[PDB]
């Protein structure tokens, strides 16, 4: 249930400097959206895993990991905290250890729960890996926005695929419900869909907030970056065609490959989730 | 001898309908360039693998795979053989079996040599999959050029990464010289640099042939695709920036990963190869 899930995310969230209520709220709303979409398929893996679709401890840990990702993003930008504080947080979340600086106890606590709940501990090691990748991409994008020289579209998109965090969302679901992502990752086509869906998410997100960012003066957005470098280029039309192109590619792969449940529906729910559905 | 290697690629090429002298000559020119650039490293790995950089059997098979790639590209673009023949050739090469139609016995000879010579057989299967991706990309780019809808820059580049065939080249080198590409592929960063170097080869080639194409009525090229879909866009400026961005990314990952020899030098040699160094030269003289 929504309001309750939210309260539980909010109470854990109190042990993190810079945590806002919308962190919990966006987390629950986006996490709800995904779970509802994969529920029918998830119920099919239960019998094998012993992990129930509606298990309250699993669901709330998932929402807390989502809020952590939203919070971390804000830390890097709204500047809720310092590069030192952020570096300590990064080490805690990326290695699974107590944070060496005060004010971020919720970090060791969430990671500890994830470690204990992991169906396949490999997924926990993977999640730490994905966490370091995601925070490094937040830091790189943030620094690039005020750097002496501008990134190419290729660099932005590549970084944007890591900072959209879909890899993290998938890892966390596999960890909790035993989705065997480690095995799927051995498949090139699975890796390609992971990048495709992340790029779709990065592009939908940027196209959605470009007007706001344009007025506000925000350069960590594909539309602004391209408009700054290529004033004459029809940037929005281009990015929209890019989004359409990645979506077509994802469709060809999906139609050609068959991924064990619930990956097919998980992939499609992420492909469809817009940023306006939870922000 | 350079000429003896050309003749051994040619003799084998005689068992491939549509094979031209130019396919052999450009293969040896491009293949020699690559082998020269990584020669000191291969001397280094030869102690552990038992595969000599000077072994003529390995060199000639490598050049024959390159000639195959040049021939296949021409078959797709100049209609050297029929659509029915190309499909049979592609099936034979993608599964590593004899061609079902006659006139292509070289497909069987080459695939069987690769199978026999493979240091790590996982590279042989990889080479078959790369061959399949390669021929499919060549066809897809040809088809999209008269298709109803133009694809996005993103589709073009994904296809273009398969059509430049760097993956095939690397795999063939690992196959013959025991370079462990199948093991290194377990590293995400290794797979990332493979995609970067291919994209770099594709952007470099396209920024070079856009005036050749535009002239001949060829829309299968990034500069042409983008100018057609976005006439006001500074396409050449954008693509050069993309190329420089992919290069900066490649340099950063290579510097972090410290891949084992000869991979750094191999990636660098491909970054530097100019079509100028192998294609351009050969073309059978005609009195005019």
């Amino acid at each position: 249930q929504t309001e309750r899930a939210v309260q539980q995310v909010l109470e854990w969230g109190r042990s993190l400097t810079g945590f806002a209520d919308e962190h919990a709220v966006e987390a629950v709303r986006g996490g709800q959206y995904i779970l509802q979409r994969i529920h029918p398929s998830l119920r099919g893996t239960s019998a094998r895993t012993g992990r129930d679709p509606q298990d309250e401890t699993l669901i709330v840990t998932f929402y807390r990991e989502l809020a952590l990702l939203f919070w971390l993003d804000d830390c890097n930008d709204l500047g809720l905290i310092s590069p030192e504080q952020l570096a300590a947080v990064e080490q805690a979340l990326g290695q699974g250890v107590p944070c060496a600086l005060p004010g971020f106890e919720g970090c060791a606590v969430l990671r500890a729960s994830l470690a204990t709940l992991a169906y396949d501990r490999r997924d926990y090691a993977q999640l730490l890996d994905d966490t370091r990748c995601y925070s490094a991409a937040l830091r790189a994008g943030h620094a690039q926005a005020v750097a002496a020289e501008r990134w190419s579209y290729a660099e932005y998109l590549h970084n944007g695929i890591d900072s959209i965090a879909y890899a993290n969302v998938f890892c966390c679901l596999s960890l909790l419900w035993g989705l065997d992502m480690a095995t799927l990752r051995a498949r090139p086509a699975f890796r390609q869909v992971l990048r495709l869906i992340s790029a779709i998410g990065r592009l939908q997100n940027d196209l959605h907030g470009c007007d706001k960012d344009r007025s506000a003066g925000e350069a960590d957005n594909a539309v602004i970056l391209l408009l700054q470098r290529y004033p004459a280029m029809p940037v929005v039309e281009f990015l929209n065609d890019e989004l359409a192109g990645h979506t077509r590619m994802l469709h060809r792969v999906m139609a050609e490959e068959r991924f064990p449940a619930p990956w097919g529906p998980l992939i499609e729910a992420m492909a469809a989730i817009r940023v306006q559905y939870y922000r």
